[PDB]
């Protein structure tokens, strides 16, 4: 099936789905968040399609898109601005650590291609 | 406007929010542009991404994505690399992350469950 396999099980506001096949580096490069409630008419109230960039920068014929450290910034941004505001939480806290941390990790990755002169190729 | 990044250098693209503050003091509008550009300055990638401005069963909320669908994608794409041939101990340290936190994001819709609070502009 196209639908993710999401840790939140239980009132979920959105489904995730993936599009299309598995692309370089054998992962999906396009995904769909459909709203799990419709309009008067039965369509969708929110249907939002995502797309990656397909193809590393240095190689040939690549597509351009969002990558995935920019989702993750938005979503940091969004646990910062709860925190300062009147619904802030430990669960938001430890949400967020954890969201830096991983973005931590990946510019970790995007420095280590940098040494290694291979940022942008279909290399391990 | 423009999100101060953990990433410094070789950025793909620059994101930014756009209007102001909503409900609980956070940005619902965002919008993903890449640094690059064609022949005569546009920008390649410009997408954007509004979120689900007021909770689902206050009235007048407009409907739109939460963080935890953009962990999910995120989340997804890493488990991919790790099954394929370009796979580092960067990833495998950022997805436990990035799963850790979905976790902790699951902890407070299933904490505002059992307080009967959840979809509620409460705390
Ligand atoms: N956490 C990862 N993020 C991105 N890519 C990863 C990861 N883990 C493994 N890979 C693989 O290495 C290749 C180049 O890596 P890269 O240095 O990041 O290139 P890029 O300029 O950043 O673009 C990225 C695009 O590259 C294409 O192949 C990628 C991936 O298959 C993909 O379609 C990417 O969407
Ligand atoms: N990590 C958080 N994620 C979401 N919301 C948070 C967080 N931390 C604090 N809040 C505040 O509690 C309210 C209800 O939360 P909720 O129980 O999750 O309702 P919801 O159906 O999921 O929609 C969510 C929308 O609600 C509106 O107010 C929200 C927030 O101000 C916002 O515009 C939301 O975008």
């Amino acid at each position: 099936m196209k639908e993710l396999s999401t840790i939140q099980k239980r009132e979920k506001l959105n489904t995730v789905e993936r599009i299309g096949s598995e692309g370089p580096g054998g992962a999906y490069h396009e995904y769909v968040i459909k709203s799990n409630s419709m309009d008067s008419q039965g369509n969708y109230d929110v249907y939002e399609t995502i797309k990656f960039q397909k193809g590393a920068r240095k190689e040939e014929k690549s597509q351009h898109g969002v990558i995935d450290s920019d989702l993750l910034e938005i979503v940091r941004d969004r646990l910062k601005s709860f925190q300062a505001g009147p619904f802030s939480s430990r669960e938001n806290a430890c949400a967020l650590t954890h969201v830096e941390e991983a973005l931590m990790w990946m510019n970790r990755r995007v420095e280590d291609r940098i040494e290694r002169n291979v940022l942008g190729t279909n290399t391990k």
